[PDB]
């Protein structure tokens, strides 16, 4: 069918009804024409790439925000410019999806440089690390985050202004908190047993006084209990747990996880009644549960993963692999509801270049990343199919916002992940 | 064998099954148990556990309400009933909690015959004449209204666990919506006069107690504000027509009828304000009515779900689904809905069926709760399906806060709640 000019443009029906990003989309009618060029299809508002075009009828693709499903149609000349028009008396109904997006940080020159800098969330350069993110627990607008030899940074929501919080400490790996939230304990991982493992920076002075906590060789990170607030580190030489109290300014050594080398985190469940203990360099996680009788942590049993056997694997269990995990966070699952364990723990899988999650069950599933046919990479868009991370490292779900943020290493940013917007 | 030994150990081998909730029956398998169900202690969660089988290496007992810890004790007694033997499980039960019918507020006395109207504490406030409209005051989540056509509107506070009269004195108020502002309380009178008042307005500054005349008008079922433009939208029964009223011009404009004479109902905005339902109490039905932005008006109504005029109880999708009296609705956000257009699903009393319905954005209709014991109109509380019963529930309102609903029970002269078990 050719597009006659004296003729009207009718739109008779649309299908399917329902869809959203990506759907095709087949509208029936009269006088469209065959030439795909001078079709021009706006739905929600937004430009829908005409596939086909057969004169009673066209294929066309539902583009990205097209939320208000409003069906326009115009028929345009040579130059553009649009000779009849039409609209649909029936709107399509938009169904919103997951999608990975950069929430912070670029890359100039084909994503080969950045810069370091301070500056609004449009200007502030590239992140040379984000291995641990974590909210201030008593301002939900503060995002804080630790990058290794990078110094420690300030995302603030409300001023739309990225920040250099503290400079200068060598391998710094974790964030936490104590239970009052007046100071912030910043863990560095360094050889000397007589130079410090913990730090303290205090809220009173803006974060800008420096306290030495503890002095320890080689710790991979440290937590507080949220209920009881002591604090939980190890030491990679013999992989031991040490427990501190803040009140008595005591260490105990507590338990070996099991041989010499071994480089670990310990995060609690937000209940407190139990930890993982996700091992970096092993490539599996223990779970040790709290014994609120004698306010400790105890003996750890393994809950996912192979020791030492580097791979990306599904699965339940013992026959789980992964590789290099890193930070993860404890998320509220609405189909747990009423059950003893309501979260889900979604971690990165740093050289898998994934996000992971672990069920209360001990099932591991991947979430995000792998996308586009490979592992590594920058892509955005769909989890599973398109999205790619370089070496994700720190990670946190904000409840408040419904989104996960992502330190991704190479790629210099802080991805997001959450629903189209 | 299969009798009890003092002089040999009671123990517990195993369990079956490892995981359910309240009343599931559970199968212990052990030692040494006796077949004496009467000496027979069951301790799950720090609750008795009711025993009701007993064959020596094995027992049948059924898990209590809040035995939510999982840990299993047993303890053979003497006739005394002083525990001589003591053992426990290794491992704890895995509890799933669920939702339960109970009464939140109000009570009868004299084998539910009689109950008392008066203000008072949350334990000591008689029972309700009418609550056929819950609604919570936008600028205060503790202070819950209510009306109850000719019985007064009241004041349920959650702050002061107190309940309080509002005003007394119109013979039959519908319904309740606030200005956008919520500077303002309406509230709709169904009357027979066309020169006397259809909607009046309680000031917030008086504490909602001195009443102001917003519009005249015979045989109004309620009255409903736009929650983003704040225009109020209200009918007259006789030809079953829609009205629209202006605040700022204070203009009434006649928008359509719905279809034939004496049609009863109510308009109820979903929260995007961007439909209503229009829920017809005599004709057993719900319309959908979109708005149209630029206009700012609701616009010609289609049949969502139910027949006209054909009274029943039956679950299904559009025109097959049977409801009998609909009355309030509340939209309530589905987290299985996140992402789609509509993410609520709209739950509603239906009042001669004597249980709650969901209505989904699809024109699916199914039973939440009531119906059980085998019966349709009663007092019931306990599981929603299975046990619950209410008696012309008409009043319902979702509370996001509290994670419950609140029903107005009309011959149960009480406060319904639903919410898991706590
Ligand atoms: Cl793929
Ligand atoms: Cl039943």
């Amino acid at each position: 069918g050719d597009f006659d000019p004296n003729k009207p443009v009718v739109i008779s029906e649309f299908s399917p009804k329902e869809g959203g990003l990506g759907t095709r989309m087949l509208l029936y009618g009269e006088n469209f024409g065959s030439d795909i060029s001078k079709i021009k299809v706006t739905i929600g508002g937004q430009d829908s790439k005409v596939v086909g075009a057969k004169g009673k009828s066209l294929y066309c693709v539902v583009p990205a925000k097209a939320y208000d499903g409003d069906i326009k149609l115009s028929i345009l000349n040579d130059e553009g410019e649009e000779i009849a028009n039409t609209e649909a008396n029936e709107k399509f109904v938009y169904q919103k999806k997951m999608l990975v997006t950069t929430f912070l940080g670029t890359m100039y020159d084909g994503n080969t440089k950045y810069d370091l800098k301070d500056g609004p969330f449009d200007d502030c350069g590239g992140f040379g690390g984000a291995v641990w993110l974590s909210f201030d627990p008593k301002n939900h607008n503060h995002l804080y985050l630790v990058g290794e030899q990078h110094p420690t940074r300030l995302i603030d929501f409300e001023k739309e202004y990225v920040s250099t919080v503290y400079s200068g400490l060598s391998k710094v790996r974790t964030i936490c908190w104590t239970h009052e939230a007046d100071s912030m304990i910043i863990t560095n991982d360094q050889n000397n047993n007589d130079r410090p493992n913990n730090y303290i920076l205090t809220r009173e002075s803006g974060f800008k006084v420096i306290t030495e906590l503890t002095k320890g060789q080689n710790c991979n990170g440290a937590e507080t209990h949220p209920i009881n607030g002591e604090l939980y580190f190890n030491s990679w030489n013999a992989g031991q747990v040490f427990r501190y109290d803040f009140t008595t300014q005591e260490t105990t050594p507590l338990f070996t996880i099991q041989d010499s080398g071994w480089e670990f985190h310990i995060q609690f469940h937000p209940s407190g009644n139990y930890a993982y203990i996700v091992v970096v360099n092993q490539h599996y996680i223990l779970r040790s549960d709290y014994d609120w009788k004698t306010k400790r942590l105890t003996t750890p049993y393994i809950v996912c993963g192979q020791q030492g056997a580097k791979d990306w694997v599904d699965g339940v269990g013992k026959k789980a692999r992964m590789h290099a995990p890193r930070q993860g966070t404890f998320v509220k699952n609405p189909a747990y509801k009423g059950s003893s364990d309501e979260y889900d723990f979604y971690f990165c899988d740093r050289e898998n270049h994934c996000i992971r999650i672990l069920t209360p069950q001990g099932r591991v599933t991947t979430f995000a990343g792998r996308g586009s046919n490979g592992t590594s990479g920058y892509n955005d868009g769909d989890l599973r199919q398109e999205a790619r991370f370089n070496h994700p490292e720190g990670i946190v779900y904000d409840e408040e916002r419904e989104c996960f943020f992502i330190g991704d290493r190479e790629n210099r940013r802080i991805r997001k992940i959450g629903y189209e917007e």
